[PDB]
């Protein structure tokens, strides 16, 4: 299918994750976090090599709260946005909800508190890949393409300024 090839083209060089564990799962959660960090840092290193180093992420000590920055280039100007999310208890079967709080109420494709609204195809795509996708895949397949529609639109409409 076109969808299968599009997914593989975007994620094929991102390390796949393995462990079915969420924040409550003790030593299995510690192992899941090793897969999350190994997958994120390989994605970041690929991004630098492709001149598309577009985000930084850190977590709290337990790896249950994530926060950082993404950058979006439009007409060669670089825009920075703070991003944050909580790991749901039912992770990795349930996908985290990325929030961009400074854009809260500035686009229709977003819920209260700045939680971005992905298309209906993102959720079944995550579901069919559990537990192989993690935070690197949420950034690559979720926030990435969301920015590539919403940021150009909001610059166009005079809603955000450099």
């Amino acid at each position: 299918s076109m969808a299968d090839e599009a997914t593989r083209r975007v994620v094929s060089e991102i390390p796949v994750l393995k462990t079915n564990a969420g924040p409550r799962d003790r030593e299995l959660w510690v192992q899941r976090l090793k897969e999350e960090y190994q997958s994120l840092i390989r994605y970041v290193e690929n991004n630098k090599n492709a001149d598309n180093d577009w985000f930084r992420l850190e977590s709290n000590k337990e790896g249950t709260r994530w926060f950082g920055k993404c950058w979006y280039i439009h007409d060669l100007l670089k825009y920075e946005f703070d991003i944050e999310f909580d790991i749901p208890i039912t992770y990795p079967t349930t996908a985290p909800e990325i929030a961009v709080p400074e854009l809260d109420g500035k686009t229709a494709k977003m819920y209260r508190g700045g939680k971005i609204e992905l298309t209906d195809h993102f959720k079944p795509l995550w579901a069919r890949n559990v537990p192989k996708f993690g935070l690197a895949h949420l950034m690559a397949l979720g926030l990435g393409p969301w920015l590539a529609v919403e940021i150009p639109d909001l610059i166009q409409k005079g809603v955000i300024h450099h």
